[PDB]
């Protein structure tokens, strides 16, 4: 038993899902477009609706449990680590794997690019090699729009750790991001806000798992 709307949530997440499914299995068609000093690299890839994606792939040096834990099911946590965000909060769940949250993300590139708010559905699934969370934008009568932020709106896209076959202390976060910030910033500086956020949330998560394994 679920009403229209929670069947109409639970289809977003698993379409959410699928498309993120697809881009992991074209990771050979990734173009590389930018990475940094600690290896973080990021990519794009063109997608069938939603356009222009971006990937971020970074190793780190701990478990897939631990990564799972703190960024694909302490959503709302995360937000005293990750400063790239400064606000999440979860205003409804279905079933046990889908969730719909509210989030507004930090001004980005110097204060060039101002925060917005999002409403996304978002869809957990625990897989024999790789934990996922993907989720795509939403409507929710709780969080209408309002003058306070432009309201952003997510594609398809979502966070990934898989897990290692090799060496179980070690697993590869991956960040799959389509997003449409509005406004009328021209595309290529908002696509170089978007690679630099990407960073600087690498930077924070490496941050946080150091300061969990001392």
């Amino acid at each position: 038993s679920f009403s229209a709307q929670e069947r109409e949530y639970i289809r977003q997440g698993k379409e959410a899902t699928a498309v993120v499914d697809q881009i992991l299995a074209q990771e050979e068609n990734w173009k590389f477009e930018k990475n940094n000093e600690y290896g973080d690299t990021v990519y794009t890839i063109e997608v069938p609706f939603h356009g222009k994606t971006f990937i971020l792939k970074t190793f780190l040096p701990c478990p897939a449990e631990l990564v799972y834990q703190e960024v694909i099911l302490q959503p709302e946590r995360m937000v005293l680590w990750n400063k790239t965000v400064t606000a999440c909060q979860i205003l409804q769940r279905v079933e046990d794997n889908t969730l719909i949250s509210y989030d507004v993300s930090a001004g980005a590139a110097g204060g060039v690019v101002s925060p917005r708010d999002f409403v996304n559905v978002r869809r957990i699934e625990r897989r024999r090699d790789r934990y996922l969370s993907s989720g795509i934008a939403t409507s929710h009568s709780a969080k209408p729009p309002t003058h306070k932020y432009v309201r952003g709106e997510n594609g398809p896209g979502g966070m990934i750790v898989l897990k290692s076959a090799s060496n179980p202390r070690v697993c590869t976060f991956v960040w799959i991001l389509n997003t449409d910030l509005k406004g009328r910033l021209p595309r290529y500086l908002i696509h170089q806000s978007l690679a630099a956020t990407m960073f600087e949330f690498a930077f924070h998560l490496r941050q946080r798992i150091s300061e969990l394994g001392a």
